[PDB]
Protein backbone atom coordinates (compact mmCIF):
# COMPACT_ATOMS: atom_id res chain seq x y z
CA UNK A 1 0.00 0.00 0.00
CA UNK A 2 3.03 2.41 0.70
CA UNK A 3 3.78 5.19 -1.84
CA UNK A 4 6.11 7.36 0.32
CA UNK A 5 9.49 6.35 1.91
CA UNK A 6 11.27 9.17 3.77
CA UNK A 7 14.37 9.46 6.03
CA UNK A 8 13.91 11.67 9.14
CA UNK A 9 16.32 13.24 11.70
CA UNK A 10 14.36 13.60 14.98
CA UNK A 11 16.50 15.41 17.60
CA UNK A 12 16.01 15.58 21.30
CA UNK A 13 17.01 19.33 20.94
CA UNK A 14 18.28 21.33 17.90
CA UNK A 15 20.27 23.57 20.35
CA UNK A 16 22.77 21.92 22.75
CA UNK A 17 24.97 23.51 25.39
CA UNK A 18 28.74 22.96 24.96
CA UNK A 19 29.62 19.78 26.89
CA UNK A 20 26.13 18.23 26.60
CA UNK A 21 25.42 15.65 23.90
CA UNK A 22 23.32 16.03 20.73
CA UNK A 23 20.93 13.05 20.45
CA UNK A 24 18.90 12.40 17.26
CA UNK A 25 16.77 9.42 16.20
CA UNK A 26 17.15 8.62 12.50
CA UNK A 27 14.11 6.75 11.14
CA UNK A 28 12.37 5.62 7.94
CA UNK A 29 8.76 6.40 7.35
CA UNK A 30 7.09 4.21 4.70
CA UNK A 31 3.47 5.53 4.66
CA UNK A 32 0.32 5.79 2.39
CA UNK A 33 -0.42 9.55 1.93
CA UNK A 34 -3.89 8.56 0.49
CA UNK A 35 -5.01 7.45 3.99
CA UNK A 36 -6.54 9.61 6.83
CA UNK A 37 -6.28 7.38 9.98
CA UNK A 38 -8.03 7.93 13.32
CA UNK A 39 -5.50 9.17 15.85
CA UNK A 40 -6.50 8.96 19.49
CA UNK A 41 -3.83 10.75 21.53
CA UNK A 42 -3.79 11.84 25.19
CA UNK A 43 -7.50 11.05 25.67
CA UNK A 44 -8.62 12.91 22.58
CA UNK A 45 -9.44 11.95 19.02
CA UNK A 46 -7.57 14.30 16.61
CA UNK A 47 -9.89 16.18 14.27
CA UNK A 48 -9.32 15.26 10.59
CA UNK A 49 -8.23 18.93 9.98
CA UNK A 50 -5.06 18.27 12.06
CA UNK A 51 -4.00 15.77 9.29
CA UNK A 52 -2.32 13.46 11.84
CA UNK A 53 -0.37 16.33 13.45
CA UNK A 54 -0.72 16.47 17.23
CA UNK A 55 0.27 19.74 18.90
CA UNK A 56 0.50 20.83 22.53
CA UNK A 57 1.62 24.34 23.77
CA UNK A 58 4.64 23.99 26.07
CA UNK A 59 3.77 25.37 29.52
CA UNK A 60 5.47 24.34 32.74
CA UNK A 61 8.82 22.50 32.47
CA UNK A 62 8.68 18.69 32.94
CA UNK A 63 8.16 15.24 31.30
CA UNK A 64 4.97 15.04 29.20
CA UNK A 65 3.78 11.72 27.70
CA UNK A 66 2.35 11.20 24.22
CA UNK A 67 0.18 8.05 24.40
CA UNK A 68 -2.63 6.64 22.28
CA UNK A 69 -3.36 4.63 19.14
CA UNK A 70 -3.79 4.98 15.34
CA UNK A 71 -6.40 3.09 13.43
CA UNK A 72 -7.14 2.91 9.73
CA UNK A 73 -9.36 0.84 7.44
CA UNK A 74 -7.32 -1.79 5.62
CA UNK A 75 -8.07 -2.50 1.92
CA UNK A 76 -9.82 -5.83 3.05
CA UNK A 77 -12.13 -4.07 5.51
CA UNK A 78 -10.09 -5.21 8.56
CA UNK A 79 -9.21 -2.18 10.72
CA UNK A 80 -5.45 -1.99 11.29
CA UNK A 81 -4.71 -0.48 14.84
CA UNK A 82 -1.28 0.39 16.39
CA UNK A 83 -0.66 1.74 19.89
CA UNK A 84 2.11 4.27 20.64
CA UNK A 85 3.90 5.58 23.72
CA UNK A 86 6.37 8.43 23.34
CA UNK A 87 7.22 11.54 25.46
CA UNK A 88 8.45 15.11 25.24
CA UNK A 89 10.19 17.43 27.68
CA UNK A 90 9.39 21.07 28.39
CA UNK A 91 12.46 23.12 29.51
CA UNK A 92 13.24 26.61 30.72
CA UNK A 93 14.06 29.19 27.95
CA UNK A 94 17.70 29.50 26.76
CA UNK A 95 17.41 33.26 26.19
CA UNK A 96 17.70 35.91 28.88
CA UNK A 97 15.11 38.72 28.57
CA UNK A 98 16.08 41.24 31.25
CA UNK A 99 14.63 44.78 31.50
CA UNK A 100 17.54 46.77 32.98
CA UNK A 101 15.23 49.03 35.11
CA UNK A 102 14.19 45.70 36.72
CA UNK A 103 17.68 44.24 37.80
CA UNK A 104 17.10 44.99 41.52
CA UNK A 105 16.89 43.13 44.90
CA UNK A 106 15.17 44.44 48.05
CA UNK A 107 16.59 44.10 51.53
CA UNK A 108 14.11 42.78 54.14
CA UNK A 109 12.08 40.45 51.88
CA UNK A 110 12.33 37.20 49.84
CA UNK A 111 13.53 37.97 46.30
CA UNK A 112 12.44 34.97 44.13
CA UNK A 113 15.06 34.38 41.40
CA UNK A 114 14.69 31.78 38.63
CA UNK A 115 18.13 30.22 38.02
CA UNK A 116 17.70 28.16 34.87
CA UNK A 117 20.39 26.02 33.24
CA UNK A 118 19.43 24.25 30.04
CA UNK A 119 20.97 20.81 29.52
CA UNK A 120 21.51 20.30 33.26
CA UNK A 121 19.13 19.08 36.06
CA UNK A 122 18.23 21.46 38.98
CA UNK A 123 20.48 19.38 41.33
CA UNK A 124 23.76 19.67 39.21
CA UNK A 125 23.56 23.52 39.58
CA UNK A 126 24.94 25.56 42.44
CA UNK A 127 24.29 29.28 42.88
CA UNK A 128 25.90 31.71 45.30
CA UNK A 129 25.49 35.43 46.15
CA UNK A 130 28.12 37.85 47.53
CA UNK A 131 25.52 40.07 49.36
CA UNK A 132 23.24 38.28 51.80
CA UNK A 133 21.90 34.73 51.31
CA UNK A 134 20.72 32.77 48.26
CA UNK A 135 18.83 29.61 49.32
CA UNK A 136 16.75 27.06 47.38
CA UNK A 137 12.94 26.88 47.63
CA UNK A 138 11.45 24.16 45.43
CA UNK A 139 12.10 24.97 41.73
CA UNK A 140 13.30 28.51 42.68
CA UNK A 141 15.97 30.45 44.57
CA UNK A 142 15.53 33.10 47.32
CA UNK A 143 17.89 36.07 47.64
CA UNK A 144 17.89 38.01 50.90
CA UNK A 145 20.40 40.85 50.32
CA UNK A 146 21.88 42.60 53.40
CA UNK A 147 23.97 45.58 52.16
CA UNK A 148 21.81 48.32 50.57
CA UNK A 149 23.53 50.50 47.94
CA UNK A 150 26.06 47.72 47.15
CA UNK A 151 26.02 45.20 44.26
CA UNK A 152 24.76 41.62 44.50
CA UNK A 153 26.65 39.24 42.27
CA UNK A 154 24.91 35.90 41.64
CA UNK A 155 27.41 33.23 40.55
CA UNK A 156 25.96 30.10 38.96
CA UNK A 157 28.04 26.94 38.38
CA UNK A 158 27.07 23.49 36.99
CA UNK A 159 30.33 21.34 37.07
CA UNK A 160 29.19 18.38 34.75
CA UNK A 161 32.83 17.42 34.02
CA UNK A 162 36.38 17.27 35.40
CA UNK A 163 36.58 21.00 36.28
CA UNK A 164 33.80 23.08 37.96
CA UNK A 165 32.31 25.25 35.14
CA UNK A 166 31.08 28.87 35.63
CA UNK A 167 27.67 29.30 34.02
CA UNK A 168 26.74 32.95 34.73
CA UNK A 169 27.89 36.03 36.71
CA UNK A 170 24.86 38.34 37.18
CA UNK A 171 25.18 41.79 38.80
CA UNK A 172 21.97 43.10 40.55
CA UNK A 173 21.32 46.34 42.49
CA UNK A 174 20.42 46.25 46.23
CA UNK A 175 17.77 48.71 47.36
CA UNK A 176 15.93 49.40 50.56
CA UNK A 177 12.19 48.83 50.27
CA UNK A 178 10.45 52.02 49.02
CA UNK A 179 8.77 54.47 51.38
CA UNK A 180 4.94 54.10 51.41
CA UNK A 181 2.38 56.91 50.91
CA UNK A 182 -0.34 57.50 53.60
CA UNK A 183 -4.08 56.99 52.86
CA UNK A 184 -7.58 56.78 54.43
CA UNK A 185 -9.44 53.52 53.56
CA UNK A 186 -13.12 54.32 52.90
CA UNK A 187 -16.30 52.70 51.45
CA UNK A 188 -18.23 54.79 48.81
CA UNK A 189 -22.11 55.23 48.57
CA UNK A 190 -22.29 51.71 46.88
CA UNK A 191 -20.03 50.08 49.53
CA UNK A 192 -16.87 49.68 47.37
CA UNK A 193 -13.44 50.23 49.04
CA UNK A 194 -11.41 53.29 47.82
CA UNK A 195 -8.14 54.90 49.07
CA UNK A 196 -8.21 58.69 49.90
CA UNK A 197 -5.81 61.10 48.07
CA UNK A 198 -6.60 63.33 50.17
CA UNK A 199 -8.47 66.37 48.87
CA UNK A 200 -12.23 66.14 49.79
CA UNK A 201 -14.08 63.44 51.93
CA UNK A 202 -17.20 63.18 54.13
CA UNK A 203 -16.86 62.93 57.95
CA UNK A 204 -19.18 59.80 58.02
CA UNK A 205 -16.61 58.31 55.58
CA UNK A 206 -13.61 59.62 57.69
CA UNK A 207 -14.72 58.11 61.02
CA UNK A 208 -15.54 54.78 59.22
CA UNK A 209 -11.75 54.29 58.58
CA UNK A 210 -10.73 54.76 62.25
CA UNK A 211 -7.15 55.80 61.38
CA UNK A 212 -4.29 56.30 58.89
CA UNK A 213 -3.00 53.36 56.69
CA UNK A 214 0.29 53.31 54.68
CA UNK A 215 1.01 51.48 51.42
CA UNK A 216 2.73 51.88 48.02
CA UNK A 217 0.82 53.18 44.90
CA UNK A 218 1.85 49.93 43.09
CA UNK A 219 1.63 46.70 42.54
CA UNK A 220 5.45 46.60 41.88
CA UNK A 221 6.15 45.18 44.96
CA UNK A 222 3.42 43.71 47.15
CA UNK A 223 4.67 44.88 50.58
CA UNK A 224 3.02 45.53 54.02
CA UNK A 225 3.64 48.87 55.74
CA UNK A 226 2.15 49.71 59.16
CA UNK A 227 1.58 53.17 60.53
CA UNK A 228 3.63 53.44 63.78
CA UNK A 229 2.40 56.92 64.90
CA UNK A 230 0.84 60.09 63.37
CA UNK A 231 -0.40 63.60 64.27
CA UNK A 232 -3.54 65.60 63.32
CA UNK A 233 -3.35 69.42 62.93
CA UNK A 234 -6.36 71.62 63.89
CA UNK A 235 -6.95 75.47 64.19
CA UNK A 236 -8.50 77.58 67.04
CA UNK A 237 -10.20 81.05 67.04
CA UNK A 238 -6.77 82.78 67.53
CA UNK A 239 -5.35 81.17 64.31
CA UNK A 240 -2.95 78.89 66.28
CA UNK A 241 -2.04 75.34 65.15
CA UNK A 242 -3.08 72.51 67.54
CA UNK A 243 -1.07 69.27 66.91
CA UNK A 244 -2.94 66.28 68.49
CA UNK A 245 -1.07 62.94 68.79
CA UNK A 246 -2.77 59.58 67.87
CA UNK A 247 -3.05 56.12 69.59
CA UNK A 248 -0.82 54.29 67.09
CA UNK A 249 -2.42 53.72 63.63
CA UNK A 250 -5.82 54.65 65.16
CA UNK A 251 -7.35 58.08 65.99
CA UNK A 252 -7.08 59.21 69.65
CA UNK A 253 -10.27 60.03 71.67
CA UNK A 254 -9.19 63.77 71.75
CA UNK A 255 -8.81 63.68 67.89
CA UNK A 256 -12.08 61.66 67.31
CA UNK A 257 -14.04 64.41 69.17
CA UNK A 258 -12.27 67.24 67.20
CA UNK A 259 -13.27 65.64 63.84
CA UNK A 260 -16.98 65.42 64.92
CA UNK A 261 -17.25 69.07 66.13
CA UNK A 262 -15.11 70.39 63.16
CA UNK A 263 -17.80 71.16 60.49
CA UNK A 264 -18.08 71.09 56.64
CA UNK A 265 -15.40 72.75 54.45
CA UNK A 266 -12.98 72.94 57.41
CA UNK A 267 -9.45 71.60 56.77
CA UNK A 268 -7.25 69.36 58.96
CA UNK A 269 -3.92 67.70 58.26
CA UNK A 270 -2.15 64.42 59.10
CA UNK A 271 1.51 65.22 59.80
CA UNK A 272 4.62 63.44 61.24
CA UNK A 273 3.41 60.08 59.84
CA UNK A 274 5.88 57.33 60.72
CA UNK A 275 5.49 54.02 58.79
CA UNK A 276 7.33 50.64 59.12
CA UNK A 277 8.16 48.11 56.37
CA UNK A 278 9.03 44.39 56.77
CA UNK A 279 12.73 45.38 57.24
CA UNK A 280 11.56 47.04 60.51
CA UNK A 281 12.83 50.46 59.55
CA UNK A 282 10.64 53.33 60.80
CA UNK A 283 10.35 56.08 58.15
CA UNK A 284 8.88 59.60 57.87
CA UNK A 285 6.33 59.55 55.03
CA UNK A 286 4.46 62.62 53.49
CA UNK A 287 1.37 64.58 54.74
CA UNK A 288 -2.33 64.72 53.59
CA UNK A 289 -4.81 67.63 53.34
CA UNK A 290 -8.23 66.51 54.67
CA UNK A 291 -11.32 68.62 53.79
CA UNK A 292 -14.76 67.77 55.34
CA UNK A 293 -17.78 67.22 52.98
CA UNK B 1 4.31 -8.94 3.78
CA UNK B 2 6.01 -7.29 6.81
CA UNK B 3 4.78 -5.59 10.06
CA UNK B 4 3.03 -2.18 10.42
CA UNK B 5 4.11 0.20 13.23
CA UNK B 6 2.84 3.44 14.89
CA UNK B 7 5.32 6.33 14.87
CA UNK B 8 5.38 9.62 16.82
CA UNK B 9 7.58 11.95 14.71
CA UNK B 10 8.22 15.21 16.62
CA UNK B 11 9.85 18.42 15.36
CA UNK B 12 11.82 18.31 18.69
CA UNK B 13 11.61 16.02 21.77
CA UNK B 14 12.59 19.04 23.97
CA UNK B 15 10.48 22.23 23.75
CA UNK B 16 11.18 25.44 25.60
CA UNK B 17 8.24 26.83 27.60
CA UNK B 18 6.17 29.06 25.29
CA UNK B 19 6.90 27.11 22.11
CA UNK B 20 4.56 24.35 20.92
CA UNK B 21 5.29 20.63 20.69
CA UNK B 22 4.48 19.40 17.16
CA UNK B 23 4.39 15.68 16.34
CA UNK B 24 3.18 13.78 13.28
CA UNK B 25 1.57 10.46 14.18
CA UNK B 26 1.71 7.95 11.32
CA UNK B 27 1.31 4.25 10.49
CA UNK B 28 4.60 3.04 8.92
CA UNK B 29 5.14 -0.29 7.10
CA UNK B 30 8.45 -1.72 8.43
CA UNK B 31 10.35 -4.47 6.46
CA UNK B 32 11.36 -7.12 9.03
CA UNK B 33 13.28 -9.12 6.36
CA UNK B 34 16.51 -7.02 6.60
CA UNK B 35 17.61 -4.21 8.98
CA UNK B 36 18.35 -0.91 7.10
CA UNK B 37 21.73 0.89 7.13
CA UNK B 38 22.02 4.39 8.68
CA UNK B 39 25.11 6.26 7.60
CA UNK B 40 25.39 9.62 9.41
CA UNK B 41 28.35 12.06 9.52
CA UNK B 42 30.83 9.55 8.12
CA UNK B 43 29.76 6.70 10.40
CA UNK B 44 27.49 3.72 10.02
CA UNK B 45 25.24 3.36 13.07
CA UNK B 46 25.59 0.03 14.86
CA UNK B 47 22.28 -1.80 15.46
CA UNK B 48 22.85 -1.34 19.27
CA UNK B 49 22.32 2.45 18.80
CA UNK B 50 18.65 1.64 17.80
CA UNK B 51 18.59 4.58 15.33
CA UNK B 52 19.99 7.03 17.92
CA UNK B 53 22.92 9.11 16.73
CA UNK B 54 24.85 11.02 19.44
CA UNK B 55 27.62 13.67 19.27
CA UNK B 56 29.38 15.46 22.23
CA UNK B 57 28.89 19.24 21.96
CA UNK B 58 32.26 20.97 21.80
CA UNK B 59 32.95 24.45 20.42
CA UNK B 60 29.89 26.70 19.82
CA UNK B 61 28.62 26.89 16.21
CA UNK B 62 26.41 25.32 13.49
CA UNK B 63 26.95 21.55 13.11
CA UNK B 64 25.38 19.55 10.26
CA UNK B 65 23.75 16.14 10.53
CA UNK B 66 23.98 14.57 7.07
CA UNK B 67 23.74 11.06 5.72
CA UNK B 68 21.48 8.44 4.25
CA UNK B 69 19.35 5.36 5.08
CA UNK B 70 19.89 2.43 2.77
CA UNK B 71 17.71 -0.70 2.44
CA UNK B 72 16.84 -3.55 0.03
CA UNK B 73 13.88 -2.54 -2.18
CA UNK B 74 12.73 -6.24 -2.68
CA UNK B 75 13.46 -5.80 -6.46
CA UNK B 76 17.23 -6.57 -6.23
CA UNK B 77 17.58 -2.77 -6.14
CA UNK B 78 18.88 -0.97 -3.02
CA UNK B 79 16.85 2.13 -2.11
CA UNK B 80 18.34 5.29 -0.61
CA UNK B 81 16.85 8.13 1.35
CA UNK B 82 19.18 11.00 2.14
CA UNK B 83 18.67 13.32 5.17
CA UNK B 84 20.18 16.76 5.94
CA UNK B 85 19.52 18.44 9.29
CA UNK B 86 21.64 20.56 11.71
CA UNK B 87 22.19 21.40 15.37
CA UNK B 88 23.69 24.40 17.18
CA UNK B 89 26.21 24.37 20.03
CA UNK B 90 25.99 27.38 22.40
CA UNK B 91 28.42 28.84 25.02
CA UNK B 92 27.23 27.30 28.33
CA UNK B 93 24.89 29.73 30.06
CA UNK B 94 22.44 30.14 32.97
CA UNK B 95 19.50 32.55 33.16
CA UNK B 96 19.29 34.52 36.44
CA UNK B 97 15.94 36.35 36.47
CA UNK B 98 14.36 37.93 39.62
CA UNK B 99 10.70 36.85 39.07
CA UNK B 100 8.98 39.77 40.92
CA UNK B 101 10.83 42.34 38.81
CA UNK B 102 8.85 42.18 35.53
CA UNK B 103 7.66 45.81 34.91
CA UNK B 104 7.77 48.00 31.80
CA UNK B 105 6.93 51.70 32.06
CA UNK B 106 4.69 53.47 29.59
CA UNK B 107 5.99 56.83 28.30
CA UNK B 108 9.72 55.99 28.34
CA UNK B 109 12.41 53.76 26.71
CA UNK B 110 12.59 50.44 28.58
CA UNK B 111 16.09 49.00 27.87
CA UNK B 112 15.80 45.20 27.76
CA UNK B 113 18.83 42.91 27.57
CA UNK B 114 17.88 39.97 25.31
CA UNK B 115 20.83 37.60 25.59
CA UNK B 116 21.15 34.22 23.80
CA UNK B 117 24.89 33.71 24.78
CA UNK B 118 26.05 31.36 21.99
CA UNK B 119 24.48 33.14 18.96
CA UNK B 120 25.10 36.66 17.49
CA UNK B 121 22.63 39.64 17.68
CA UNK B 122 21.66 39.38 13.92
CA UNK B 123 20.38 35.79 14.56
CA UNK B 124 18.04 36.83 17.42
CA UNK B 125 14.76 38.73 16.60
CA UNK B 126 12.36 39.63 19.42
CA UNK B 127 8.76 40.94 19.21
CA UNK B 128 6.30 42.45 21.76
CA UNK B 129 2.46 42.30 21.87
CA UNK B 130 2.06 45.65 23.76
CA UNK B 131 3.71 48.66 22.13
CA UNK B 132 7.03 48.54 20.19
CA UNK B 133 10.28 46.62 20.69
CA UNK B 134 13.13 48.06 18.56
CA UNK B 135 16.93 47.50 18.56
CA UNK B 136 19.42 50.04 19.96
CA UNK B 137 23.06 48.95 19.73
CA UNK B 138 23.60 45.80 21.81
CA UNK B 139 20.20 46.29 23.51
CA UNK B 140 16.43 46.39 22.83
CA UNK B 141 13.89 49.18 23.57
CA UNK B 142 10.34 48.43 24.66
CA UNK B 143 7.80 51.26 24.53
CA UNK B 144 4.62 49.70 26.01
CA UNK B 145 1.31 51.46 25.24
CA UNK B 146 -1.42 49.78 27.35
CA UNK B 147 -1.06 50.38 31.13
CA UNK B 148 -2.45 47.63 33.37
CA UNK B 149 -2.12 45.00 30.61
CA UNK B 150 0.46 42.30 29.83
CA UNK B 151 3.56 42.64 27.62
CA UNK B 152 4.74 39.38 26.08
CA UNK B 153 8.25 39.45 24.60
CA UNK B 154 8.84 36.62 22.11
CA UNK B 155 12.50 35.90 21.25
CA UNK B 156 13.28 33.73 18.20
CA UNK B 157 16.40 32.35 16.38
CA UNK B 158 14.54 31.43 13.09
CA UNK B 159 17.32 29.70 10.97
CA UNK B 160 17.22 26.49 8.88
CA UNK B 161 14.96 24.73 8.63
CA UNK B 162 12.39 25.32 11.43
CA UNK B 163 11.86 28.59 13.39
CA UNK B 164 12.86 27.99 17.05
CA UNK B 165 11.24 29.94 19.93
CA UNK B 166 13.95 30.93 22.40
CA UNK B 167 11.88 32.60 25.16
CA UNK B 168 8.36 33.87 25.94
CA UNK B 169 8.61 36.51 28.71
CA UNK B 170 5.55 37.85 30.61
CA UNK B 171 5.81 41.48 31.75
CA UNK B 172 3.46 44.02 33.38
CA UNK B 173 2.92 47.47 31.89
CA UNK B 174 2.59 50.09 34.61
CA UNK B 175 2.54 53.92 34.62
CA UNK B 176 5.68 55.77 35.76
CA UNK B 177 5.83 56.36 39.55
CA UNK B 178 4.66 59.63 41.05
CA UNK B 179 7.48 61.95 42.32
CA UNK B 180 7.60 63.50 45.84
CA UNK B 181 7.76 67.33 46.25
CA UNK B 182 10.69 69.22 47.76
CA UNK B 183 12.16 72.73 48.28
CA UNK B 184 15.83 72.93 47.24
CA UNK B 185 17.95 74.93 49.70
CA UNK B 186 21.65 75.73 50.37
CA UNK B 187 22.83 75.38 54.05
CA UNK B 188 25.15 77.89 55.96
CA UNK B 189 28.21 76.24 54.15
CA UNK B 190 26.52 76.45 50.69
CA UNK B 191 25.75 72.69 50.30
CA UNK B 192 22.47 71.71 48.56
CA UNK B 193 19.85 69.89 50.69
CA UNK B 194 16.19 68.91 49.95
CA UNK B 195 13.45 69.84 52.45
CA UNK B 196 10.43 67.46 52.40
CA UNK B 197 8.54 68.95 55.37
CA UNK B 198 9.08 69.83 58.98
CA UNK B 199 11.03 72.92 60.11
CA UNK B 200 13.04 75.39 57.88
CA UNK B 201 14.60 78.89 58.02
CA UNK B 202 12.92 82.02 56.54
CA UNK B 203 15.71 83.22 54.07
CA UNK B 204 16.31 79.54 53.15
CA UNK B 205 12.59 79.27 52.09
CA UNK B 206 12.98 82.40 49.78
CA UNK B 207 15.87 80.60 47.98
CA UNK B 208 15.26 78.54 45.73
CA UNK B 209 12.33 79.96 43.66
CA UNK B 210 9.49 77.57 44.49
CA UNK B 211 8.79 73.82 44.65
CA UNK B 212 10.60 70.99 42.81
CA UNK B 213 9.50 67.35 42.24
CA UNK B 214 11.64 64.25 42.00
CA UNK B 215 11.76 60.51 42.35
CA UNK B 216 14.79 58.91 43.91
CA UNK B 217 15.83 56.05 41.59
CA UNK B 218 19.30 55.43 39.91
CA UNK B 219 17.85 52.88 37.34
CA UNK B 220 14.84 55.15 36.41
CA UNK B 221 16.96 58.20 35.69
CA UNK B 222 13.83 60.30 34.96
CA UNK B 223 13.02 63.94 35.72
CA UNK B 224 9.78 65.66 36.71
CA UNK B 225 8.79 69.37 36.61
CA UNK B 226 6.30 71.15 38.90
CA UNK B 227 3.40 72.32 36.69
CA UNK B 228 1.42 74.28 39.36
CA UNK B 229 0.89 74.40 43.17
CA UNK B 230 -1.07 76.21 45.95
CA UNK B 231 0.08 77.56 49.34
CA UNK B 232 -2.58 77.26 52.08
CA UNK B 233 -1.97 79.93 54.77
CA UNK B 234 -3.86 80.60 58.05
CA UNK B 235 -4.82 84.08 59.42
CA UNK B 236 -5.53 85.29 63.03
CA UNK B 237 -9.27 84.36 62.64
CA UNK B 238 -8.39 80.68 61.87
CA UNK B 239 -9.50 80.97 58.19
CA UNK B 240 -7.78 79.09 55.32
CA UNK B 241 -6.19 81.33 52.61
CA UNK B 242 -5.35 79.32 49.42
CA UNK B 243 -2.90 81.34 47.23
CA UNK B 244 -2.08 80.07 43.70
CA UNK B 245 1.52 80.06 42.30
CA UNK B 246 3.26 81.28 39.08
CA UNK B 247 4.15 77.79 37.77
CA UNK B 248 7.05 76.05 39.62
CA UNK B 249 7.90 79.43 41.25
CA UNK B 250 6.27 81.28 44.18
CA UNK B 251 3.83 84.09 43.28
CA UNK B 252 4.50 87.67 44.53
CA UNK B 253 1.36 87.19 46.72
CA UNK B 254 2.79 83.96 48.27
CA UNK B 255 6.36 85.46 48.58
CA UNK B 256 5.14 88.44 50.71
CA UNK B 257 2.76 86.18 52.74
CA UNK B 258 5.80 84.00 53.75
CA UNK B 259 7.66 87.27 54.71
CA UNK B 260 5.09 88.34 57.37
CA UNK B 261 4.99 84.82 58.97
CA UNK B 262 6.46 84.73 62.47
CA UNK B 263 8.57 81.93 63.99
CA UNK B 264 6.58 78.75 64.47
CA UNK B 265 3.73 79.71 62.06
CA UNK B 266 2.63 76.89 59.66
CA UNK B 267 1.77 77.02 55.91
CA UNK B 268 1.17 74.21 53.35
CA UNK B 269 1.93 73.23 49.71
CA UNK B 270 -1.33 71.60 48.43
CA UNK B 271 -2.31 70.79 45.66
CA UNK B 272 1.01 70.13 43.77
CA UNK B 273 0.74 69.00 40.15
CA UNK B 274 3.82 67.54 38.44
CA UNK B 275 4.55 66.00 35.02
CA UNK B 276 7.38 63.67 33.87
CA UNK B 277 8.75 62.18 30.60
CA UNK B 278 5.29 60.46 30.39
CA UNK B 279 4.31 63.36 29.98
CA UNK B 280 1.37 63.13 32.37
CA UNK B 281 0.23 65.69 34.96
CA UNK B 282 -0.26 64.10 38.41
CA UNK B 283 -1.41 65.17 41.92
CA UNK B 284 1.57 64.52 44.24
CA UNK B 285 1.53 64.76 48.14
CA UNK B 286 1.62 67.87 50.38
CA UNK B 287 4.34 69.53 52.51
CA UNK B 288 3.98 71.08 55.97
CA UNK B 289 6.18 74.20 56.19
CA UNK B 290 7.05 75.57 59.66
CA UNK B 291 9.08 78.83 60.00
CA UNK B 292 12.19 78.82 62.28
ZN1 LIG C 1 22.00 16.23 27.83
ZN1 LIG D 1 12.21 8.92 30.50
ZN1 LIG E 1 -5.88 -8.30 6.60
ZN1 LIG F 1 0.12 57.59 40.93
Amino acid sequence: RVNSITAQVIPQSQIVMSGDTYKANIVLSSVDTTQRPDVFVNGKLLSPENMGLFTATAGAPGTYPVKGYIEMMGNDGVKIRRDFESEYFVTEPMASVAPTMMNVLYAGIDNPINIAVPGVAQQNVSATINNGTLTRRGNLWIARPTKVGSEAIISVTAQSGGRTIQMAKTTLRVRALPDPLPYIEYKDVQGNTKRFKGGRLGKREILAAGGIKAALDDDLLEVNYTVVKFQLVFYDSMGNSIPEVSDGASFSERQKRQIQNLGKGKRFYVTEVIARGPDGIERKIPAIEVIVN
